[PDB]
This record gives C-alpha cells, structure tokens and sequence, in this order.
C-alpha cells in the first residue's frame, strides 16, 4: 500500500533515503495486534482513530486526555492518516494528568496494570506498549517495564529530551526494553534527542504531524514523537509474523538503515528504524 502526501516521518520509516513524502507499507497494517498508550489518555472519538482506540485505565478523575501529548503520541501509532500501523487496537492508559506530569508510583502501576490487562485483550498478532515519558534515574521504574517486557510485551521508551547521556533517565536506562533517540527530516540526530549506549535505534521525532485534541491535528517535536513510530513499527511486524514481543527491538535494529544519521556521538548506535517493505 501507498500513502501519497504522507507525514515525513512515516515516508522515512519505509525509505532507504530522507527526502520523500509517500509511505509505502503492507496493507496487513498491524491489524490483530494491540499497543497500549501509557500517558495522558487518548482523544478516541477523534475521526482519526475510526473506532480503533479506547481508554482501558486511568488514574485520575478522568480518562480524557485533557492534554494533547497522549492523543498524539497514538495517533502515531496507528490513526489512519498519521499512524504508523494503521489498523491496530489502540488502548489507553492515563498515567499523567493534564498538564502532563506523573508521579513515579502511578507510573509504576500502569505498566504493571497492562502486564495484566492484555489478557483482558483480543490481540493475536501480540502486544506493544509505549512509554513517551521519563524522569530521573529510578531502578523500581526500571524494574516495572523490565517486568512489562518480560511479560511478552513490546516496550518502546523515550529516550528523553535533554541532549544528555539517556543512561540517568528512567524508563530510558532499563536495558531490556527498547530506547528511542529522535531524528529529523535531514537525517541529523534531533537537537534536543539524549544519546548513549543505551539507545537502541533511532525514530523521526523533529516536527510530527499528528492527532490532536478537539478533533485537530498539530505538529510537534520530541523523544516522545518517536517513540510511537517504533511501536507502531513494532506492531506492524508482528502482525507481518517477522517477529515477536520479545525480539522486536533486536530485529528492528538488524533491519535499520545504518550509518545514515548525523551528528551520532561516539558509542551511540547509528540506526533508524526501518520497516523493509518492498512494494
């Protein structure tokens, strides 16, 4: 299948080149897997979603996302027009309020609570989750997405917005899930994107184009924007059955477009993701 006039992004996850503006993807289109978007909640009813997101938990005295932040980040995942696997189940879980923050403890709890809950869920093809927060250094922050992934869940992280090591940031530092640096149209690491050994690969993440509350649509930057490329990848490959939950961020750094990127720090992996689709 062929998105023509599509969010860089997406046309550079399914390019051996920057500079393009199709997406190019198999139409199976992550259809019978599930992510689950750990945030500020989903805006569902936006037309975007087409009936294929719904709030599963949230910690707050609502599960709307008064924010926007989370409403993006899944319509990267899978809206129709700016997702990456455009016929996954979306299930949102609001672990931070409206003005985007979170306390660590309820953080905790939503992972541990989708460890759970995908056996509550009709996802065949399996199961992702993605985290576009982060904090400090916290190792019981750590432990509960180490937890998540060992569960048979596909844990995509921020790797955080502070042009540093990712190595003191949490859930960034777990190495057992998988850590997303930003890069933008040019192919140039994003200014803002952390780096370190701890990074597993590479997503766009400089001025996405996605979903926004009250039914809109905006573009904004950040490890949080490519987090949701990764896990909409994820997705996406699985359904395809060219891995599993457990394999997915290993398969998809052997499948990168390597050596592409610029200004990659020394001890930092040169990779962007790369969904491989031959038309």
């Amino acid at each position: 299948a062929a998105q023509t006039n599509a969010p860089w992004g997406l046309a550079r996850i399914s390019s051996t080149s920057p500079g393009t503006s199709t997406y190019y993807y198999d139409e199976s289109a992550g259809q019978g897997s599930c992510v689950y978007v750990i945030d500020t909640g989903i805006e569902a009813s936006h037309p975007e979603f087409e009936g294929r997101a719904q709030m599963v938990k949230t910690y707050y005295y609502s599960s709307r996302d008064g924010n926007g932040h989370g409403t993006h980040c899944a319509g990267t995942v899978g809206s129709r027009t700016y997702g990456v696997a455009k016929k996954t189940q979306l299930f949102g879980v609001k672990v931070l309020d409206d003005n985007g923050s979170g306390q660590y403890s309820t953080i905790i709890a939503g992972m541990d609570f989708v460890a759970s809950d995908k056996n509550n869920r009709n996802c065949p093809k399996g199961v992702v989750a993605s985290l576009s927060l982060g904090g400090g250094y916290s190792s019981s922050v750590n432990s509960a997405a180490a937890r998540l992934q060992s569960s048979g869940v596909m844990v995509a992280v921020a790797a955080g917005n502070n042009n540093a090591d990712a190595r003191n940031y949490s859930p960034a530092s777990e190495p057992s899930v998988c850590t997303v640096g930003a890069s933008d149209r040019y192919d140039r690491r994003s200014s803002f994107s952390n780096y370190g050994s701890v990074l597993d690969i590479f997503g766009p993440g400089t001025d996405i184009l996605s979903t926004w509350i009250g039914g809109s649509t905006r573009s904004i930057s950040g490890t949080s924007m490519a987090t949701p490329h990764v896990a909409g990848l994820a997705a996406y490959l699985m359904t395809l059955g060219k891995t599993t939950a457990a394999s997915a961020c290993r398969y998809i750094a052997d499948t990168a477009n390597k050596g592409d990127l610029s200004n990659i720090p020394f001890g930092t992996v040169n990779l962007l993701a790369y969904n491989n689709y031959q038309a």
